[PDB]
Formats: structure tokens, sequence, C-alpha cells
């Protein structure tokens, strides 16, 4: 079980954001590059298990990219945000981090969970 | 499994809202009196199982009252909201309804989930 | 200007929550019943000027009820929430209190502003 | 007056996010480049006037970067998010766009205003 999870909730329709692409990155501490770790597609419950193994979950800066524009477009609607990136700092590597996305066409939010 | 669930997340601290009192009511369609259905306390994950049985879960207007004033005072802080009541309409009783609360001392939000 | 303001924003459509009915109440300090202070209708910028005078804005527990179900109905859609009541405590009367509502059909939020 | 505005709210303390650095970029539609437009600091109302002139406000993709980690660090706290970037598409150049941030140490949200 991954130590990083996520959950996308469509707040306009009160349903899981199914079938959204999520790309996970870690900053290289040497150069300022973002290495891609994993790309995933949210399931019917709007989750994306297997984002990262415990072995590879080292301290550092991480970035989750949600393809919000493509998700809305596939539903036949435009989004103000073509994509959303959440950048967060991992320091204590023994905790579970939950990094969700709540989204309408014109707003979104995230909160760190456990 | 209750067809009604919740989840309290403390947004200021990024941890589950544990030990928060939650009261579920339903509106009497004859009078317009609210009646208490169940009272519970969130557990360590900020969840509150067993809010209602399947057989008691009929179409109507429901109310969840979260005891935010008392939750914050037990952490040694004040809350702008002495309590929060989420009133919601249920017509379709075969779906699952998740009615969470994201809370700091000075903000809250909720979104219907499944 | 009123020391209490609001702002309603339709997050589902990215536009001001125009023509939303808001009822302002204050808790009766003697009997803990609710007294009605005034009603208003938000303008095309989603605001509701002149909710209360400085002279009558005394310390206590206030409630703003936003008629979200009617507002959505007049947009031709259903809302999960027939209404939203935000209850909040006023102790320092010389502060400005901004109590907005950010809303879709299936979610809402509020935050204390100054 | 700038046709792009912002407002930063500290949702942990219910006050404006004052003295937060904001950097506004626009995407170059030929190469892939992000170009800086303006860097500001939020004033005491948590706003940043003069983000862009009307002349310079063209259709494209814009990014607003809020230095949330430094803001918290000057208040002696940690933030889960070292910075927050909001990427958004401008299509109608004659509208006002308000792109705020509501922020705690462990959560944030934004919603297109008008």
């Amino acid at each position: 079980l991954s130590p990083l999870s996520t959950h996308v909730l469509n707040a306009a329709q009160g349903v899981p954001g199914a079938n959204m692409t999520i790309v996970l990155h870690r900053l290289d501490p040497v150069s300022s590059a973002w290495n891609i770790l994993t790309t995933g597609i949210t399931n019917d419950d709007g989750r994306c298990p297997g984002l990262i193994t415990k072995e590879n979950f080292i301290a550092g800066v991480y970035k989750m990219r949600f393809e919000t524009g493509k998700y809305w477009d596939a539903l036949g609607e435009t989004c103000f945000y073509p994509y959303v990136e959440i950048v967060f700092t991992i320091t204590n590597t023994s905790q579970h981090y939950h990094v969700p996305l709540l989204l309408s066409r014109f707003s979104y939010s995230t909160t760190r969970g456990s």
C-alpha cells in the first residue's frame, strides 16, 4: 500500500472525478529538475492506488499534477485551470500523506490528510 | 454500513477532527420540527460509523450538527463558529451519502460525496 | 457601510451568486430563541450592502441563512442544500466581519474575513 | 486599475495574508517558456494592486505563484506547500479576473472571482 494517496472529487456534480490523469514528480536535489515518478489514472471512486512504493518515498519536494483541463473537456465542458499542480514537502517519511483535489470548472482546493 | 457517513478534517493542522460530537436530525414533514436521530462522536480517523440504519434511512430533509465550538475549546482554542449545521435533501435513498466537514478556526467547507 | 458584509460566489459557473435571499438573525440572549433582524437579496455582484447598522451590531451570536435551494431552482437546477445557515460569534464589535459563501450545487464554503 | 486582482486570506487566523510575495507569469505561446510579468507583495488587506496593465492583458495562460513557505516561515511556522502556483486561461480580455488564495498551513483553495 502506497504512503501517498489522493482522491479527486467533482464538486459541481458531487461525484468522484473518475478517469483523470495524475502525474507524480520529485524534485532532483542537485539540478532543479522534476523527475517523473509515476503517471496514474483515477479509478471510478476517484482514487489512484500504487502512486509510489514505501521504498522510493524519500524526504523531499514532490509534485502532483492533475490534468483538470482534459478531465473537464472529456465531460464536454471548459475549465478555468488547464491543469493543477500541488507541490508539497515531505520530511517525516513514516506518515501517510493524503493529497486530494476538490474541483469544479471555476475553483479547486486541497488539504493535507492522513 | 450506514448509508450516511462523514469525515472531519482539521484543515489548520492537517489531521482528522477526532472526538468531535455530531448530531443527526431529520425534519418532521407535518410540523416542521427537527428530531434527533442519532448522536455520535468522531473517532481517531475523524469518521463516525453507524449514523443511521438502512431501514431508518427514508427520503426527507436531514441535518448534521457538528460541535465545532466544543471541539476547538477542548484543543484550547476558540472557534468563530459555535457549531455548524449542514442541512441536506435526500430523495434517493439507494445511494451512499458522505457529508464531511473541513474546518479551521475561521473557515469551513463541505462537499457531497459517495 | 454595514460592519457586516457578505459575498456569494457561484463556484460552479464562475460568476456572482446574484439575487440570492439572505436572512440575518441574532440569538436572543435571554431565552436562546432566534430573532430576525432583516432580509436582503444579493445584487449582481453577489453582495448585500447595508445588512445592519453600526448602532445595532452588538455583541452576540448571529446567523445568516442563505436560500441556496431557491437560488439554484431559479437557475433551473437542484441544490443538495435547501438552505445554508452560518452561525457565528461576535465579541469585538469594532472589527469588520466579512462572512461570504462560496457555492456549487453539491458543496459550499465560508471563511471569516476582515 | 488592474484587470487581474488577487486576495490572500489566512484561514488559520481569519486575517489577510499580508506581506506575501506574489509573482505573475505568462506562458509564451511559441516556445514553452514562462515569462515573469510582475512581482508584488500583498498589502495589509492581503491584496496586490497593479498586477498588470489593461494594454498588457492579452489572452493566454497565466500563472500566479504565491510564496506560501516564506510567508509561514516569517510567522515562525512550517507550511506543507513551499509555494502555490495557480495556472489559468484568459480568453475574454474585457472581463475582470480575481484569483484569490485561501490558505492555512496544511490546506488551500482558490475560486475564480469576477
